[PDB]
């Protein structure tokens, strides 16, 4: 009856097209190489029933009130908690593009919802060991593949989101990484910060502690 | 640029198969007769994308974590706020089977979620003028048409839900109605309590004030 967290849980955050996927795949490949068992997840997961509606929303194929889409994103997060506990419990690590901090930055920055009201439903989600924030200025990524395809990918929106991410900018678990560099440079900083991680089984923590 | 609430907003609450639909249809028919324009709504609304998943959940055709289904119910509530404001603004009344109080009683009573965590996401929903609680004891309705068809319709669950409804039992807007009587008796009590309602345009209020 051991229910200690054995794996470590790592989150990449950032504006749209900031290299989250690139970096998280790199981190994953590096951990498989160094023999850590690891599982790559991401939010939103567009493949569930809730995910499908989220996806129609991001493509501007439907529309919905600000409150409804926020709660759907949060529900999509909650449908992964058993899977996430499961893995962590098994000592498999979890590397995830996006988490609840996306809730605040996007729902509070782009959709102007109250910050506290946005955080409430995500309260009690599993807390990660570290979040890497791939920091790029609001106008930086407008030229990368496909940008502007989904609803929030306009620089003026990216500005507000960028401003709203600051709400976590000075937290302990939060590591600003300059993502205006070469892929390999970003990657080594991440690997370096990952190596400074304690490997011991511990208790789970929960948002927003 | 008038944005006063003109209509009145009435909610029926109660355990499963307690006569909500019966009473709300009666109230509606009575208001059309006395020449009030009125719109009958209900939650969950199973016809939207979110509604469809809620519906699969109640039929036990899928399953999901407690947190996810709660947030879907709350999202389903939020997708009706524009429609509800719209009507109230126009002076059309709204009579509704079920609202956010169902969130507490069901999510907190049957699914054992924390009461405050359940209320948070519904905070900011339009507050109704009155809630009629069709009060029946937990074992009372087990013999009415079709009972036991959906997930919460087992007396042991109805017990907890019944206990959890008490959280509103002593509030101002909340009117206990003995629903163990004849349809016509229940109806006259409701009509009598409805006639004691002030007809004047006012400001909107919001949950959980
Ligand atoms: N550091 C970088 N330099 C140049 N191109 C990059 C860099 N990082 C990512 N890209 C490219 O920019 C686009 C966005 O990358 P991606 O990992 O999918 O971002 P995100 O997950 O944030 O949406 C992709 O085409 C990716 O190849
Ligand atoms: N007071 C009553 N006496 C006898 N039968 C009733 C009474 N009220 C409702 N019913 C019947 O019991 C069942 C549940 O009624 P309904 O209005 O659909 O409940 P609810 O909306 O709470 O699910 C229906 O068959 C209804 O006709
Ligand atoms: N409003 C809001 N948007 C979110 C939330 N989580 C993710 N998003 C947005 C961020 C991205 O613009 C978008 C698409 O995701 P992607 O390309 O995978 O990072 O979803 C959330 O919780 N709230
Ligand atoms: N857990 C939970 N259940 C709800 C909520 N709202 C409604 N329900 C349940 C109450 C009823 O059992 C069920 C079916 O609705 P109905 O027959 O229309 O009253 O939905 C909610 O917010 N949370
Ligand atoms: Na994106
Ligand atoms: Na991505
Ligand atoms: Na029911
Ligand atoms: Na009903």
């Amino acid at each position: 009856t051991d229910d200690k967290k054995k794996g470590k849980f790592i989150v990449f955050e950032g504006l749209d097209r900031s290299g989250k996927s690139t970096q998280s795949k790199l981190l994953v490949e590096y951990l498989k190489n160094n023999n850590v068992e690891v599982k790559h997840l991401y939010f939103p997961n567009r493949e569930t029933g809730i995910g499908q509606i989220i996806s129609k929303y991001l493509k501007m194929e439907n529309s919905m009130s600000n409150e409804t889409i926020h709660l759907l994103f949060s529900a999509n997060r909650w449908e992964h908690m058993n899977e996430i506990k499961s893995l962590l419990l098994k000592g498999i690590w979890v590397v995830c593009d996006r988490y609840a901090y996306s809730g605040v930055a996007y729902s509070s920055g782009a959709l102007n919802l109250n910050k506290t009201w946005c955080m409430n439903p995500d309260q009690g989600l599993i807390k990660p060991d570290v979040v890497f924030y791939l920091n790029v200025p609001p106008n930086y990524a407008q030229n990368r593949s496909d940008y502007g395809e989904e609803i929030y990918e306009k620089v003026e929106t990216q500005k507000k989101i960028y401003e709203t991410y600051k709400h976590f900018a000075h937290e302990d678990y939060w590591i600003n990484i300059d993502a205006t560099r070469k892929i390999e440079d970003i990657h080594n900083d991440i690997v370096k910060e990952v190596t400074k991680i304690k490997v011991e089984p511990e208790e789970f923590n929960f948002l927003w502690s």
